[PDB]
């Protein structure tokens, strides 16, 4: 019943693979909703051709920002950011799906992949979903990042939709 979304990721305009992901429907209905409609792109805007502008091998990638392409924008589709709907679920290793915020109750369109446990995140980042194929495929994104976060090439969202 969980829906399944996916990216077609690309690294400076060349394929490089799909990353899907089981949303936690069950469990963060709002946010998941939020997720999946932004990757079908059915509200007329979404992640399609967005980047990930943050990454940092060992830690997280970062990205959702469809509007300013640098963590300064995005947003949800309820015309207005969000309320962290619960932290029921943990940060509790590599392909957690979570979603970036300004603080409480500023959820938008902005989302990270850890790659590793992230437990001080809990309670602050609401946990929406996992990756469910393509792990290694992050794993081949993540070495495009850097220690401040700055990627070495351009990481897109070359397509994306929704799978079964």
């Amino acid at each position: 019943v969980n829906p399944t979304v996916f990216f077609d990721i690309a690294v400076d305009g060349e394929p490089l693979g799909r990353v899907s992901f089981e949303l936690f429907a069950d469990k963060v209905p709002k946010t998941a909703e939020n997720f999946r409609a932004l990757s079908t792109g059915e509200k007329g805007f979404g992640y399609k051709g967005s980047c990930f502008h943050r990454i940092i091998p060992g830690f997280m990638c970062q990205g959702g920002d469809f509007t300013r392409h640098n963590g300064t924008g995005g947003k949800s589709i309820y015309g207005e950011k969000f309320e962290d709907e619960n932290f029921i679920l943990k940060h509790t290793g590599p392909g957690i799906l979570s979603m970036a915020n300004a603080g409480p109750n500023t959820n938008g369109s902005q989302f990270f992949i850890c790659t590793a446990k992230t437990e001080w995140l809990d309670g602050k980042h609401v946990v929406f979903g996992k990756v469910k194929e393509g792990m290694n495929i992050v794993e081949a994104m993540e070495r495009f990042g850097s220690r401040n976060g700055k990627t070495s090439k351009k990481i897109t969202i070359a397509d994306c939709g929704q799978l079964e």
